[PDB]
């Protein structure tokens, strides 16, 4: 059983996940690879997490799933520096987010779906 807002939630994360093809943020960044992670960043995030929710229907807009959606990459700006992998993933994956549920993508998409 699935409902129209978690078909496009997961239509939304597919397309942002074809950008880490490797896995950086499929799941969550443990203290052994990225020491001192734990004590950095407070508010953890990742895409597995994300999936999680949808399927459990923790969602109720758009707005709350970009908001861990930003959560996760800001994670990645602060704790990496600028020249690490992870620094410059983080950006080319936010960037995408940003054009593709900008408050004017979905305008138009609401004005379709009337
Ligand atoms: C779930 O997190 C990961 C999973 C796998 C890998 C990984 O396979 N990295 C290889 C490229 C050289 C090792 C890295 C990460 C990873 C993500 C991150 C993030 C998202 O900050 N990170 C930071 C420091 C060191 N490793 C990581
Ligand atoms: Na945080
Ligand atoms: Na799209």
């Amino acid at each position: 059983e699935s409902t129209p807002i978690q078909q496009l939630l997961e239509h939304f994360l597919r397309q942002l996940q074809r950008k880490d093809p490797h896995g950086f943020f499929a799941f969550p960044v443990t203290d052994a690879i990225a020491p001192g992670y734990s004590m950095i960043i407070k508010h953890p995030m990742d895409f597995g997490t994300m999936k999680d929710k949808i399927v459990a229907n923790e969602y109720k807009s758009v707005t709350e799933f970009k908001a861990d959606f930003k959560l996760m990459c800001d994670n990645a700006m602060t704790y990496n520096r600028p020249d690490t992998v992870y620094y410059k993933l983080a950006k080319k994956i936010l960037h995408a987010g940003f054009k593709m549920m900008s408050k004017e993508r979905l305008l138009a998409l609401k004005r379709s779906m009337s």
